[PDB]
């Protein structure tokens, strides 16, 4: 009891659904190439400018876009879906997996944060694995609820003499700027999860408040879980887990983290780019 | 070394300066009335929705605009000009006069905040008088930093699990939806100027930074001057200048302060309306 637009039509072959909520799977008529193809039904112009200046390896990439009776994005195909079903109903990556995934997030939220982007909704479900294998790279997905950067309206203020100025805007100076820090928490919350299967806050097996246990910074510790995980990649998570934004570990600060010293790890990192890239290397100057 | 655009010089014969920054006074061709046009050097698109869709008689209100090599708006004259003027370097309005104006300026406030507009920036320069007379009508002038109500990007979020949602999200829930109290500080503080004639915060004879004063909501009470002001009157600022924005007075709480209760300047301002509107006066249905 619906039709796809016949500007899309033209370009690409829709087929079967890779996730509702919804996102199908399509074929560029030109390439003969598997895309992705995300649907909105009818801030999708903020999302599409966000995505068409971002360029790296660790975030989704805008391919096309209609603007019908519904929206359409057309993204590259990402072969491994959600780091989600990876992760759902007590299922644990191993530490190594972990490591590799959690290096490539921090990589792309640096870059949004560099470029003055706060993602602002990161989860496994926003998290996608390019291939089937657990050795893969991962890109960044859902870019709807982003903000641009820039406290322009306080800094605006700031410029002339407060005579008339309200103490709460005065006070709020003292935080101003640390909004990028709510995807350092959100990274934090994901990491726990991979590590261990299970989530920090829930309102399973316990009396506390959701908005409680979060406020509070208390969360879910099980010992027999995290027992088979190291000191080092927990000692990060508890860093990312302060509830105090200004004290909280920065995407610099975590890539400068022990944990991520692994020159193991980093070298397959280098070994997956270069095997994507290989495809499109133009042969250069020498 | 610059001239007018043609569409505006079409329309209207530009005249003296009514104020720089500029301001200046102009004839409409059509009328042979007079207008101020108000000059921005090249948020303005914004400030013209804001005025075009809002209707009070303490409200200035747009006639025409001009969007050239600069932005021209026309608006109508205030011959009373700024508000500023009067109280400016210790001069002081009669307690009858201050009450007159506060009243107007609390109506036009609660229908701002009643149709989701905060005005941000209120100052006795942006409070024009309708006549060289002190039983007047008064307007509110520069939406340009006024902002369009909706907590809407919390809502948003908080309809859904908080599991990824940072601590000081969480925490904000408390105070959201009161940025409209900014406009209660910023009327606390014209009050206070008109009752005294001297500001409640400066760095003027003091060691305690402006900042501090502010925050602390310790403003320079001098009683000399005071004597001569009514304790309803000052009960009324004390309210306003309340530093927790939720304790604050609202524009209703103090339209209902005892202060305010006056039949006489409730009259007054009343046939200062008629007046005005006694021009325009369509014959009615009886
Ligand atoms: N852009 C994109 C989305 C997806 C996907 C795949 C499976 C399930 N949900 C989403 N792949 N590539
Ligand atoms: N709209 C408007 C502005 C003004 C004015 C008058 C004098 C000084 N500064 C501004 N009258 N009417
Ligand atoms: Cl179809
Ligand atoms: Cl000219």
């Amino acid at each position: 009891m619906s039709v796809y637009p016949k500007a899309l039509r033209d370009e690409y072959i829709m087929s079967k659904t890779l996730g509702s909520g919804e996102v199908k799977l399509a074929f560029e008529r030109k390439t003969c190439k598997k895309v992705a193809i995300k649907i909105i039904s009818k801030n999708v112009e903020t999302e599409i400018e966000i995505l068409k200046k971002l360029n790296h390896p660790c975030i989704i990439k805008i391919k096309n876009f209609f603007d019908a009776e519904d929206y359409y994005i057309v993204l590259e195909l990402m072969e491994g879906g959600e780091l989600f079903d990876k992760v759902v109903g007590n299922k644990r990556l191993k530490e190594a997996t972990c490591k590799l995934y959690f290096y490539q997030m921090l990589l792309a939220v640096q870059y949004l944060h560099e470029n003055g982007i706060i993602h602002r909704d990161l989860k496994p479900e926003n998290v996608l694995l390019s291939s089937q294998e657990e050795d893969c790279l991962i890109k960044i997905t859902d870019f709807g609820h982003s903000k641009i950067l820039g406290e322009t309206s306080l800094m605006r203020t700031l410029c002339g003499t407060p005579t008339y100025l309200a103490p709460e805007v005065l006070v709020s100076v003292g935080t101003a700027g640390y909004n990028r820090a709510v995807d350092c928490w959100s990274l934090g919350v994901i990491l726990f999860i991979c590590l261990s299967g299970y989530p920090p806050f829930s309102e399973h097996r316990t009396q506390v408040s959701l908005k409680d246990q979060i406020t509070s910074g208390k969360y879910n510790f099980i010992p027999e879980v995290w027992a088979e995980v190291s000191e080092k990649a927990l000692d990060l998570v508890k860093k990312l887990l302060v509830v105090d934004p200004k004290a909280r570990f920065t995407t610099e600060e975590a890539l400068r983290h022990p944990w991520l010293q692994d020159e193991d790890m980093k070298r397959k990192f280098q070994d997956l780019l270069s095997e994507e890239n290989e495809s499109t290397a133009l042969p250069q100057v020498l």
